[PDB]
C-alpha cells in the first residue's frame, strides 16, 4: 500500500478574476504542491462543502451557510472597495421600474445574486419575478427586463455588450458602496474544518503559498494582462484595470463588511445574522 | 458573441515522468496559454484522436495507428536509451518459463505492453496467456505469473515492491537495448492535423513552449525532485535518478528506433510496417 502523504485538493475559480493568482501559483511553483480543480464559483463551493476538495475559494453566501464546517483564510479574498466591474445588473429599464419585472439570475453566482436582491428590495423598493438560468446576456435580455451576472460574462456586459447596445450596467460593488460606504467580499478561501484539523501544517503551507502567489500576481499584473489579452475580446488595458480594481485583501475592514452583509441577508439566506467567521490561526 | 481566439486544448500525462515538464510549463508561464487536461496516457491518446484535445502526448502505438491524422513534434518525446525504470515486466519466474503462463497487462499502457509482447515472443520465445487489467501489482501477482506496468506503478514495482517481495523486475528499455542496441520512444507529442492546418502559429508556439519548458525542467531537475519527493514514497535521490534516466530527445537516433519498432509490430498492431511519421516543419526565414 502507498500510504505516503497526498497533495491537498485545491479549487480555483476559472474566471479572469483569479487568472493572475493562477499565474502566481504557477510562477512560484506552488501548483506542484496542489491537486488543482478549476470550475465556476458555485460548483467549487459545492465540491468543498461535500468533501471533493480540501481547500478552495467559497462564495461568501455559501461559506456563511457552512461557517461551522469551514475555516477562512485571512488576508486573501475576492472583493472590492467600490466598483468590482465583474458583478453587475444589466437592465433595459431604470431600476425603479423592475417591480414585478422579470429578472434573470446567472446560475454561477450565489453572493452577487443575493446582494442584487438585497439592493433592489431594501434600497430601491422593487419586487421582481426572479428566475435562475445559465449566464447568457443575449438570451437573458430576450426573456427578462434585467439580468444579474458575474465573472467574464459580467465583465463583457460591462465593457462591451452594454455600451454597444445601450444597456444600463450597474456595478454591484458600487451600488453597495453607495448604500453603505463599505467595501464588499464576494468569495473567501477556506479549508474544510476536518482537513484543517487533520493537517494543520499543509493547510498553513497552502495558505502561505496563496498569499505569496497573490502578492506576486499584484507585482506582475502588467505581464499577466498582456498574456491574457491574447485570448480575450478584452485588451491589455481593460484587463489591467480589472485586475487592479479587484481587491484581494481580507483584513479588519473587509470582515467589517462581511459582518454587515451577513446581518442583512442571514435570516433569509440560511445562516444566523451574527454568524461566526472562524479564521485560520497563525502559529 | 465572443469570437476571440481560444487557447489550445493540451493534454499532459499525470505520471511522474512528465512532472518535471509540468514544473517547466508552470515556471515559464506557458500553462496560462494552454487549456490543460491531465490524465493517463491511454486516455489522452483517445481524447486527442477523437478531437477532445488539439495537442498532446500520444503513446507511440496509438500515434502510429493514426499517423495520417497527427503531426508529431520534433525534439521532444518520452523515451530512453537503455533503462527507462518505469516500463517493466514484473515476474515471479524467469521469463523463459512464461510460455502458457498468465501475464497481466496494465490497462494504462499501449506501447509498453506491445513491446513486452514483442520481446517475450520474438526474443525469448514464450507465448503467454495475456489479459488486460487495471494496474495493481498486488492483485496482478496473485492471479498471474508476471505483469507489465508503466508509470508510477512500474517505478514503485522497480524501486520498492520488487526488492521487498523478491520479484524479478525487467526494465523494458534495457531489454529492447540488449536486443537491438537502439534507444526507445514510448510517447510523442502531436497536434491533430486539422488543428495544425487551421492554426499553424499556435501549434508552432505550443511546440516551442514545450521545448523551452522541457529544457528548463532539465536544468532544475534537483528542485523538482526535492519538491515532488514530499508527496511520494520515493525519495529525492530516486526521483532525480528517474528524471535524469528518462530521455526526452526526439531526433534522428530516436526516429530510427521508432521506425524499426513500427516495422516489427505494425502488421499485428493495426498500422503499416512502413508507416510515415509526419513531423512539424520549422519556419523558413
Ligand atoms: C468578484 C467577481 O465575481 C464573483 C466571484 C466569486 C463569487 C461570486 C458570487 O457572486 O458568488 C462572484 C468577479 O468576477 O470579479
Ligand atoms: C515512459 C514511461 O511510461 C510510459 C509513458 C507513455 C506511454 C507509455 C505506454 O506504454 O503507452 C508508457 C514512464 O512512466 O517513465
Amino acid at each position: 500500500v502507498d500510504n505516503s502523504r497526498t497533495r491537498p485538493r485545491v479549487g480555483h475559480i476559472q474566471f479572469l478574476n483569479c487568472l493572475p493568482l493562477y499565474w502566481g501559483l504557477a510562477r512560484t511553483g506552488t501548483l506542484l504542491d496542489f491537486e488543482l480543480t478549476k470550475d465556476t464559483p458555485e460548483k467549487l463551493s459545492e465540491q468543498l462543502v461535500r468533501g471533493d476538495l480540501d481547500i478552495g475559494p467559497v462564495t461568501l453566501v455559501e461559506f456563511l451557510k457552512n461557517a461551522d464546517d469551514l475555516v477562512a483564510f485571512p488576508d486573501i479574498a475576492v472583493g472590492c472597495d467600490g466598483p468590482v466591474m465583474a458583478c453587475v445588473i444589466v437592465s433595459q429599464v431604470p431600476l425603479d421600474r423592475l417591480d414585478g419585472a422579470r429578472v434573470a439570475l446567472g446560475s454561477t453566482s450565489r453572493t452577487s445574486v443575493r446582494l442584487a436582491q438585497l439592493l433592489l428590495s431594501e434600497r430601491f423598493g422593487v419586487q421582481p419575478d426572479y428566475y435562475t438560468c445559465p449566464p447568457d446576456l443575449s438570451l437573458m435580455m430576450q426573456e427578462a427586463d434585467a439580468a444579474v451576472l458575474i465573472g467574464d460574462a459580467a465583465l463583457r456586459a460591462n465593457m462591451i455588450d452594454g455600451p454597444r447596445y445601450g444597456l444600463d450596467v450597474h456595478d454591484l460593488g458600487a451600488l453597495w458602496k453607495e448604500w453603505t460606504g463599505l467595501p464588499f467580499v464576494f468569495a473567501v478561501w477556506a479549508a474544510r474544518r476536518d482537513y484543517a484539523e487533520r493537517e494543520p501544517v499543509i493547510t498553513r503551507k497552502v495558505h502561505e503559498a496563496f498569499l505569496a502567489s497573490r502578492n506576486l500576481s499584484l507585482e506582475e499584473v502588467e505581464k499577466v494582462a498582456e498574456q491574457a489579452a491574447r485570448w480575450e475580446a478584452f485588451d491589455e488595458d481593460t484587463l489591467a484595470k480589472y485586475f487592479t480594481t479587484l481587491d484581494f485583501r481580507f483584513g479588519a475592514p473587509q470582515l467589517e463588511a462581511v459582518t454587515e452583509f451577513a446581518r442583512r441577508v442571514g435570516p433569509t439566506t440560511g445562516f444566523p445574522a451574527d454568524v461566526k467567521v472562524e479564521l485560520l490561526k497563525p502559529l
